[PDB]
Parts: structure tokens; C-alpha cells; sequence
């Protein structure tokens, strides 16, 4: 299959600082069998070039390890009067000190409206936060996962 | 453990027709070990009185499967600058037609708070998604279940 088209323009790209950005629940299963979330955005999650597979870069401890674990994982995004629910299954990764660079297949959408307009997660980017998340690292290894899967 | 303050008070009442309202990222796991969502709102999700125990009505199907295997959920709820992730153990339900009450207990809680003001998924509650999601029925199931419990 591959990234929704929908989903792939959510996602697209890399904001500057001080921009308001959607932020993505992205899901993962811990040890005792309970969802788990974190939340990524825009700078942590890219589509490949042709839309096959979703790229992510995850620093949250937990969320590493339990994608280390199971290879599972899930994303909400919301767009308008439609909520999309990802089920994601990770197929290769790449480790930089804290950060997981991540390779997913989607194994399943749904797109759940309810012809409701719905307002995503927001949040505004900050230079603190490019430092909290490691932009640069992050945007290193986007583009190393870029040229492997090329 | 308990609901955590902040939580019972984002859940607690439920909202009439035509109101700006929080949805809530509600989680599962499914059968293939990948995290599920879900959105509900207040109208489905009341702290007990004593604010020992979360209460739920769900009436998408393969949530209500899930939680009928694992027992296990999970809820994000936003306020302020503090994104609330919730892990949840279902002790106890009860079904009625299309929609099962649940009881959980919180077995766990992170305050995921970076100083960046947060916005919460939002939708504006209507007649149609009284019907779509039959008010009526979870408020009496909510009453049962406060009964139950006491
Ligand atoms: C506005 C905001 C942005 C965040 N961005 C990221 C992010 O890009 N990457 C990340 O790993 N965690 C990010 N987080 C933090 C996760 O949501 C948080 O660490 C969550 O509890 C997951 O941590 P855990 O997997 O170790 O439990 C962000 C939090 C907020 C409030
Ligand atoms: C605005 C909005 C409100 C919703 N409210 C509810 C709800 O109260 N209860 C519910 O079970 N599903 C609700 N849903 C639908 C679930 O999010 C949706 O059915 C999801 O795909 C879970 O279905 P599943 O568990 O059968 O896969 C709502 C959807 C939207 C867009
Ligand atoms: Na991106
Ligand atoms: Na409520």
C-alpha cells in the first residue's frame, strides 16, 4: 500500500520556528499491553518522495523502545471534517544517540468523518523546541533515510 | 490510583447541542498488537463521583472488541501547555444494544509539558451526533454505572 495522499500533504515539509503546526498522536503498544502515545509533528514525520512508506524520527525514550519491541504504531490526523486513524508496522531503522529514525509501511487507514469540521492538535514551534527535539539531527536523518530507501 | 484532577475536570458534564467541544484521543490495542483510536468526548466519559475510577460508553465497534480482549486502553487529553497521556485497565462493563459502559481503572499517567501553549482536537457537538452517538443511551448507562459503583 502506501502513505494516504491526504495524509502524505499533512505531513510533507519541515516548519520554521514560531509557526503553528498540527501535532500528530503517534501510537505505540508498551510491555503490559496498553496503548501508548507521544506526540510528533510535521518535523518528526515525512513521507518517502513517492508516497510508499512514512519516515519518523522519534526521541521519546518509551515510544523507541516499544517500537524496537513490537514494530507497531498508529497516527491520528485530523483534516477538516475527517479524522484519519493510521496502523503502522515499522520495516528498518536507523539509531543516532537519542533519536530512532524510523521506516513505516501504513497497514491500515481509516477515514473517520462524521461531516463535523474538527480542529487538529495545534502548537506553535519555538527555537527552545528545535533544541528539545534536535532539529538538525532529525532533518540528518530524514534525508540519510531518504538516500537509503532511494 | 485516581483520575488525576485535571483530568475529572476536563471529562466531567456533558455538553448540550451546538457547543465547541474536546475530542479525546480514546486508545486500544487490536487483535494484530497495533495501538487503536478512536474520538470521544465528555458524553462519553465521566469520572466516578469520588474520581476513583474513569468512566466510558464506546460505541465503535472494534474499540468495544478491543476492549472486551485486552482490557487495556489509553486517552490523551490536552489543557494548557500539559498534553495528559493516560493508560487504562478495564475492570468491569456493560452492554446495551450498539454501545458498551465501561469502568477503568488509571494505572498510569505522564504530564508530557513543554511550555508551549496547546490547542485539543475540537468539534462542535450537534442534534445529528446525539442521534449518531445515542445520547440518550450512554447518559442512562452512565447512570447505571454511577449507581453500580456507588
Ligand atoms: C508540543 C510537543 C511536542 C513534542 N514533540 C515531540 C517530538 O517531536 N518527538 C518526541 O519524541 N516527543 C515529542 N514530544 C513529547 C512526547 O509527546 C512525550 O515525551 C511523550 O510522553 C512520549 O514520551 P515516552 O514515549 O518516553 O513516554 C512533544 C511534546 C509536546 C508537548
Ligand atoms: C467528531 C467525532 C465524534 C465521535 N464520537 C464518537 C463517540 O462518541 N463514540 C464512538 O464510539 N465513536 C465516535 N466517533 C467515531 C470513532 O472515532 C470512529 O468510529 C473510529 O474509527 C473508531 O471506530 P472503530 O473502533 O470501530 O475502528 C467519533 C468521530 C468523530 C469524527
Ligand atoms: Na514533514
Ligand atoms: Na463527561
Amino acid at each position: 500500500s502506501k502513505v494516504p495522499g491526504e495524509i502524505a500533504e499533512l505531513l510533507r515539509g519541515f516548519p520554521d520556528v514560531d509557526v503553528q503546526e498540527q501535532a500528530f498522536a503517534f501510537l505505540t503498544v508498551d510491555t503490559g499491553g496498553y496503548p501508548h502515545s507521544a506526540l510528533l509533528s510535521r518535523t518528526e514525520l515525512e513521507p518517502s518522495t513517492d508516497e510508499a512508506v512514512l519516515f519518523a524520527v522519534v526521541a521519546s525514550p518509551r515510544t523507541r523502545a516499544n517500537l524496537r519491541r513490537t514494530g507497531t504504531a498508529g497516527l491520528i490526523a485530523i483534516d477538516g471534517t475527517t479524522c484519519h486513524h493510521l496502523k503502522l508496522r515499522m520495516t528498518g531503522s536507523l539509531a543516532d544517540r537519542g533519536l530512532l529514525a524510523c521506516i513505516f509501511s501504513v497497514v491500515d487507514h481509516k477515514r473517520d468523518d462524521l461531516g463535523i469540521p474538527l480542529q487538529p492538535m495545534l502548537f506553535r514551534t519555538s527555537a527552545d523546541l528545535a533544541e528539545q527535539e534536535d532539529w538538525p539531527r532529525t532533518r540528518d536523518l530524514f534525508e540519510r533515510l531518504r538516500a537509503g530507501y532511494e
